[PDB]
C-alpha cells in the first residue's frame, strides 16, 4: 500500500534528505481521504497517528484553559499529529478539513522509522514548539501612563501581522535598528520571524491584536553562554518605558534559556538604548566608525524592576515556550 518516495518528497519536513533515505517510511504509510468539514484530529485524544497533507487545507483549534480557542491552518506540505506523539501526550488540538485533502498517513512505527530519518527528528522539534507558542497565554502588561499592552513570544504570523499592520514603524526607527531607513526585506521578516526559541527566543508586545513591539536574543555560534540582544519599539509606543521592561522579560527568557552574558551593538548616538544598558552597566567599546558594544552579565534574581507575580508569569510563559517539548 505504501507511498511512492516521490510523494513524499514535496513534504517541507523531508526537504534536503535523500531518496533512500525516504524508503523505509515511504513504506509504513498508507493514503488518507478526507472530504471538506470531515474531523482528523481532537484535542483530548490519545496519540496513534499522524498525517502528512498532500493537497487541501485543515483548521486547527486549540481550546485554552480560558476557554478560547486560538485558530491555525495546516497546509500541503506540512505534518500533523505530530506534536503528541513528541511529547508522548494527548492532541494539542482538534483539525478538521476545510478543503477535501490528502492523504499520507502513519502510525506509532511509522513515526518511529520517520524520526530515525537523520536531522527529521529535529525539524520535528522546531517545528512543534514553534506550533505550540501559539496556545501560550499572553501576559497582560500595563504600562506607567496607563496604556494596556500583551506580552506574548513571536509568531511566524507577526511577519504578516506586521507588513500589513498599521503600526508605523519610521525610516529613522528602521535605520537605528538595522542601519537602514529602508522597509526590511522579506528574507529579513522571515528570519525575524521564524525562530526556535532556543537559540533564538523573541518576544512580541501587541495592543492585543497587532504587534507593537519586540525584543530578542541570538545566542552566540561560539558561546552557547552568551547572546546579542535587539529590541525595537514602534514609533507612537516609544519612550514610555516598553524597552526597560522587554530587557527584563528578555532576561527572565534568557535565564531559563541557559544565557548568562547579553552582548549589545549601538549606534554611538542612540541614548535610550545607551540609558537602558547604563542601568545595568556596562563599560562600552568602540566596535567601529559611530558604532559601540557592550557585554552584560544578565540580571538575575533581584536585580529587575519588573515584579515578583510578573516576573512569576513571564518566567512561566517563556519556560512553557522553551521546554514544550524538551
Ligand atoms: C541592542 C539594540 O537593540 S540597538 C537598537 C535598538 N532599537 C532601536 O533603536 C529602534 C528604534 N528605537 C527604539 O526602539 C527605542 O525607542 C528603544 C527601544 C531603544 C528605547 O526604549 P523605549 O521603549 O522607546 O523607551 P524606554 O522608556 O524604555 O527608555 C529607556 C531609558 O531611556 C530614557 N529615554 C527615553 N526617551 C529618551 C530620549 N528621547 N532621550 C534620552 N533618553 C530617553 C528613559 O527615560 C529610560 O531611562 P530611565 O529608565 O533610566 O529613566
Ligand atoms: N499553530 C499550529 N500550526 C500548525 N499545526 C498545528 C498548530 N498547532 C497544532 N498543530 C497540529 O495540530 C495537531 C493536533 O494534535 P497533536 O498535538 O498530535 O499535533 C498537533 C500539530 O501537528
Amino acid at each position: 500500500t505504501g507511498a511512492r518516495v516521490e510523494d513524499l518528497a514535496g513534504m517541507d519536513v523531508f526537504q534536503g534528505c535523500p531518496a533512500e533515505g525516504l524508503v523505509s517510511l515511504a513504506a509504513s504509510v498508507q493514503p488518507l481521504r478526507a472530504a471538506a468539514g470531515q474531523v482528523l484530529l481532537r484535542q483530548g485524544e490519545p496519540a496513534v497517528s499522524f498525517l502528512l497533507i498532500s493537497s487541501g487545507s485543515a483548521e486547527v483549534s486549540h481550546v485554552g484553559d480560558d476557554g478560547v480557542a486560538i485558530i491555525a491552518r495546516a497546509l500541503p506540505g506540512m505534518i500533523v499529529g505530530e506534536i503528541a506523539l513528541l511529547r508522548d501526550s494527548p492532541r494539542s488540538a482538534t483539525v478538521t478539513t476545510i478543503e477535501p485533502l490528502t492523504g499520507w498517513t502513519g502510525g506509532r512505527g511509522a513515526f518511529a522509522t520517520m524520526v530515525h530519518i537523520p536531522g527529521v527528528g529535529e525539524r520535528l522539534l522546531r517545528t512543534a514548539r514553534q506550533r505550540l507558542a501559539a496556545f501560550v497565554s499572553p501576559i497582560p502588561v500595563r504600562l506607567a501612563d496607563g496604556t494596556q499592552l500583551m506580552l506574548r513570544p513571536v509568531l511566524p504570523g507577526d511577519r504578516e501581522r506586521t507588513v500589513h499592520g498599521h503600526i508605523q514603524f519610521s525610516g529613522e526607527t528602521l535605520y537605528r535598528r538595522f542601519m537602514s531607513a529602508r522597509v526590511p526585506s522579506p528574507a529579513l521578516m522571515h528570519y525575524l520571524s521564524e525562530v526556535d526559541y532556543v537559540d533564538h527566543f523573541v518576544w512580541v508586545v501587541t495592543d492585543g491584536s497587532d504587534p507593537v513591539a519586540d525584543a530578542r536574543f541570538v545566542r552566540d555560534e561560539t558561546d552557547p553562554t552568551v547572546a546579542e540582544i535587539a529590541f525595537t519599539v514602534a514609533d507612537a509606543y516609544q519612550g514610555r518605558g516598553i524597552g526597560s521592561f522587554l530587557i527584563g522579560a528578555l532576561s527572565v527568557a534568557a535565564r531559563v534559556d541557559g544565557v548568562e552574558r547579553f552582548a549589545a551593538r549601538m549606534l554611538s548616538d542612540n541614548v535610550p538604548m545607551r540609558t537602558i544598558m547604563d542601568r545595568y552597566g556596562a563599560v562600552w567599546q568602540r566596535e567601529d566608525v559611530g558604532v559601540i558594544t557592550t557585554m552584560i552579565d544578565v540580571p538575575g534574581p533581584g536585580e529587575l524592576s519588573l515584579g515578583r507575580e510578573m516576573v512569576d508569569q513571564i518566567n512561566r510563559v517563556a519556560r512553557q515556550v522553551i521546554e514544550a517539548v524538551g
